[PDB]
């Protein structure tokens, strides 16, 4: 007595993701969520559902529902070398780029992510475009430690009732919140109502930034 598996069933995990790269899978994500176990079984039923729903759709909301692997525009990857760190970009200065389910970026998010995975990806970038039991971890990894721009990791905004807003905030900020692009934090919030919906729980409250 008590079914206490993943509150996002691999049915519902493919109506979210109709037209997902093969690359993500429902095995994927279900094997990524022992390194973070508090992801998803935080608080009510509710709000394990709720935060659930708030990740995938940020997900969504990065990848193209999950279509892409990495970065599209090549031109721009050197970008993503922070020249100021000290430990540099030795994979490469185009090597930093947007790659798995949160489309991690930057030299100096691939160390910290890698910091605390126990994996160099620092050294080794491509493993998030190559392995997808790193990919997983790397978006678990910004939801579950990270706060971006923000205040807060989108994991507490959820599980303390702080409001969807603060996952966006977190995720991309200082460019979308404020005024900044109304329409894309909207395109978030959109995202998130279905999935919110599909899993039968509620948006709670706070949803912009
Ligand atoms: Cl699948
Ligand atoms: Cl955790
Ligand atoms: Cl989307
Ligand atoms: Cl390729
Ligand atoms: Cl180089
Ligand atoms: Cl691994
Ligand atoms: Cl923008």
């Amino acid at each position: 007595g008590g079914n206490n598996g993943f509150v996002v069933s691999e049915a519902q995990f493919n109506q979210m993701f109709p037209n997902r790269n093969a690359f993500y899978t429902y095995k994927g994500l279900t094997d990524a969520l022992s390194a973070y176990p508090a992801f998803a079984k935080t608080g009510s039923d509710e709000v394990k559902k709720r935060e659930a729903a708030a990740f995938l759709a940020n997900v969504s909301h990065q990848t193209g529902g999950l279509f892409y692997i990495k970065e599209v525009n090549e031109a721009n990857y050197p970008h993503y070398c922070d020249t100021t760190q000290s430990y540099g970009c030795p994979a490469g200065q185009a090597a930093y780029y947007g790659r798995g389910p949160i489309q991690l970026s930057w030299n100096f998010n691939y160390k910290a992510a890698g910091d605390a995975l126990g994996i160099n990806l620092l050294a080794n970038p491509y493993l998030v475009e190559q392995d997808p039991a790193v990919a997983w971890k790397t978006g678990l990894w910004y939801w579950n430690s990270q706060n971006g721009p923000g205040t807060m990791t989108p994991h507490n905004a959820i599980v303390n009732n702080a409001g969807f807003g603060e996952t966006i905030r977190s995720i991309n900020g200082a460019l979308e919140c404020n005024g900044g692009n109304p329409a894309q934090v909207q395109s978030r919030i959109n995202k998130f109502t279905q999935f919110t919906q599909i899993l039968g729980t509620t948006t709670g409250p706070n949803l912009s930034c």
